[PDB]
This record gives structure tokens, C-alpha cells and sequence, in this order.
């Protein structure tokens, strides 16, 4: 099938471990600290991953950063969603960090994680494939609606290249549903909704000052 | 072209006036009161409009209400966006209520209205047509991601009927851009983002208790 899809598949990063501190008592602070630490290390990996997206590294450094600062939470959430597809009512942040309903309540994350589980439920019904996941991550990056883009036409071209890849993949692989590409695009509003609420929630956690956060995570959070 | 598109065009409601009270001194309270009053009357019109969407009135009353309670702000915002396309840096809430940057600041709405103006700017560049506007309003209703749907398959069918209408319209009217339907769908995340922030902002206004709000507006706000 589509070469851009095959290229994004081979550019997919390796799995990352959460490594919750086994000496620390379980608490809401421990869970939130573990999650923000894992997100910080995933952000490093996402920045390296984006350089494999056709045309991304030819953008100005400012435009690369603007796209990443607008899309980072959507990309992180799509990752947890994909890792969770073979599970029931659980979110697989990492192989060693899987959150059920009880742990979400203890962490103060029940409402947020239930929205993420709504995304999981929709993608399970659609039988989301890895090929479609990696293409949607790239589309979410290009379509992230930053207010600070210098070269709008170049960013629109990036959107178009990745949208064409999705369209071509679905036309060849899913002839039984001539509307599958559009159905995939119609899942992006819920992804944006859930990311918007997550950034809000964790900005409030940043303000309360009880959860330590690393430099890169704080930079992405303080942009938004 | 497409019959569903032509049907939605003839079902389009007539324009509504804001009628700000000419005896009341200008203030943030007056602007917010005027806007919420206008929204309340537009909501009545939207409920009547939705009954013209193929299949909508065959849904259970609960599912009709769930879709409307999830989508109402997106539908209202898409309306102001469309009315504003021929203007520059102004939002046309009604023919008699056009807000520029200064009035947005006075009302406390600068950040929200700048996001709405980002939507306007994108649709201006795409040369959004009335045919595409009315179809996107219907898609936003069907795709609103309520957590309370009884008949999920029927709602998915409604999404599919309207998505097909958009696809067919673009295939016949815009052969120069075989990706225009998808580009239209890719504008829905920003619409969802802006609606999510608007509901937040006006819920806070509801809590402060200084702006009177009518029954239907309050019902929609208190659902969300
Ligand atoms: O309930 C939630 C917990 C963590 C997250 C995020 C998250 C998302 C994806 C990850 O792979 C890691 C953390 C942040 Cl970035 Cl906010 Cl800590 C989102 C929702
Ligand atoms: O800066 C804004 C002001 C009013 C609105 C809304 C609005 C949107 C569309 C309308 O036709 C009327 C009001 C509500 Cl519903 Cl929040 Cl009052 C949205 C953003």
C-alpha cells in the first residue's frame, strides 16, 4: 500500500516503560508524578519521530515547534488509546502502568480517563489498524491549529500530503467502505476535545505545585 | 447536485435579530445578556431545523435531545462564523450586533472571539460555500460524541448519510480538489475546541450569577 503509511510504520518508536517508584507509597501524587514523568520521556521520542514525517524537517524551527506545542497532548493521548484497544475499561499508559477505574478515581482522573475510554470504544468498533493509527498521529500534528504559523501554505501542504496518504490507504485496503477515510477524520474532534480538557486539568495540577514536572513537559504545558 | 445538500439549503432558518436594549448603558453585562438572549432564541430555531435532517426525527426523543445537548454550541458558533465570512476581524452575531476587537475586550470575550476568528480565517481561505456550511452544521450535530446515545447504530447511520452527502457534493462540484471533503472534515476539530472553551466560559458566567439567562439556554448549558 501507500508508501507514506509504510514509512510511518517503520518510524514508529519503541515502547517506553513507566517505572513507577516501588519504594513510594501509592497515592494520587505518585500516580500523577509517574504519568507526567512518562509523558516527559515520550515527548522526547515524539520530537525525534516527527523528523521522519515527509516535509516536517524542512519547516522553519519555529513552525516545527509551533506544531509540536499545539499537538503534543493529542499525540500522547492517541498513543494510550491505541495501546488500550485490546483491553476492557483499562488504559495502557505503558506495559507496566495500566489504569483501571479504581486507580483513575484515586488519581482524580475518572472524568478525563472516561473520555479517553470513549475514544477507545469508538476505535474498537471501527477496528482501528496500526497503519491508520500512525497516519492519524501525523495528521493530528499537521492539523493542530497553532495560531503562530509562519508558513501557512507549507503547513497546509503537509496536511495535504498526509491526508492523501490516508485517502489512498483506505481506497486500496478498505474498498468495502468508501467512506472509511472520512470516518477516521471524524474521530479527530473527540481527540481534540479530550486533549483540551487534559491540558486544562494538568495546568491546574501545575499551579497547585504538589506534583513535580520536568522541563520539557513544563515547556509544552506552559505553551498551551 | 446532492439532494440532501439542496434539502438542507431550503431548510435553512431565516435570520434573527439581537435587539440589544437601547435604553441600557453599554457594559459587559449588557453584551453578555444580549448574546445569551440571542442564543436562547437561536436554540429554539435549531431544534425546529433539526427535524428536517433525514432520519433525525425517527431517533428516540432521548437520542434527539442527547445530540442537541452535545452539539448546540458548535452549531451556534458555525452560524456566527458563516455570517462573518465577508467581514474583517468582526463577528456578525446578527445584522444588528457585530462585534469588533474593542467590544470583545469590553465583554471579556477577546480570547474566545479570537479563536472564532481563527475559524473564520480558515473558512475564508477555503472559500466555504453555503452548501458546505449547512452540511457541516448537520454533520456537527450527528458527530457530537454524546456519551448517552441509546441507538448507536442509528446515530452512526445518520453520520454516514450526511458524510456521503458532503462527499458527493464535493465530487461533483469541486473536481479540481479531490481532497476538499476531507479538508472540510478537518476543520471540525477547531470547531469542537472553540465550543469546548465557550461552554466553559459561559458556565463560569452562569455561576457568577450576574448575567440573566433563559430556560432553554440554561438547560443546554447545564447539560454540557
Ligand atoms: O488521565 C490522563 C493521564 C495522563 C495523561 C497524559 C498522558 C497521556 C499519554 C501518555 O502516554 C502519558 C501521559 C498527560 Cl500528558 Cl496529561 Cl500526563 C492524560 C490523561
Ligand atoms: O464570544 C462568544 C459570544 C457568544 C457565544 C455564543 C453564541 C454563539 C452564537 C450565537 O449565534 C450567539 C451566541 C454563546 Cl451561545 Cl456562548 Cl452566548 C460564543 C462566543
Amino acid at each position: 500500500y501507500n508508501k507514506i503509511v509504510s514509512h510511518l510504520l517503520v518510524a514508529e518508536p519503541e515502547k517506553i516503560y513507566a517505572m513507577p517508584d516501588p519504594t513510594v507509597p501509592d497515592s494520587d501524587i505518585k500516580a500523577l508524578t509517574t504519568l507526567c514523568d512518562l509523558a516527559d520521556r515520550e515527548l522526547v521520542v515524539i520530537i525525534g519521530w516527527a523528523k521522519h514525517i515527509p516535509g516536517f524537517s524542512t519547516l522553519s524551527l519555529a513552525d516545527q515547534m509551533s506544531l509540536l506545542q499545539s499537538a503534543w497532548m493529542e499525540i500522547l493521548i492517541l498513543g494510550v488509546v491505541y495501546r488500550s484497544l485490546s483491553f476492557e475499561d483499562e488504559l495502557v499508559y505503558a506495559d507496566d502502568y495500566i489504569m483501571d477505574e479504581d486507580q483513575s478515581k484515586l488519581a482524580g482522573l475518572l472524568d478525563l480517563n472516561n473520555a479517553i475510554l470513549q475514544l477507545v470504544k469508538k476505535y474498537k468498533s471501527m477496528k482501528l489498524e496500526k497503519e491508520e493509527f500512525v497516519t492519524l498521529k501525523a495528521i493530528a500534528l499537521a492539523n493542530s491549529d497553532s495560531m503562530h504559523i509562519e508558513d501557512v501554505e507549507a503547513v497546509q501542504k503537509l496536511q495535504d500530503v498526509l491526508h492523501e496518504a490516508l485517502q489512498d490507504y483506505e481506497a486500496g485496503q478498505h474498498m468495502e467502505d468508501p467512506r472509511r477515510a472520512g470516518k477516521m477524520l471524524m474521530t479527530l474532534p473527540l481527540l481534540r476535545q479530550t486533549s483540551t480538557k487534559a491540558v486544562q486539568h494538568f495546568y491546574n495540577i501545575k499551579l497547585e505545585g504538589k506534583v513535580p514536572m520536568h522541563k520539557l513537559f513544563l515547556e509544552m504545558l506552559e505553551a498551551k
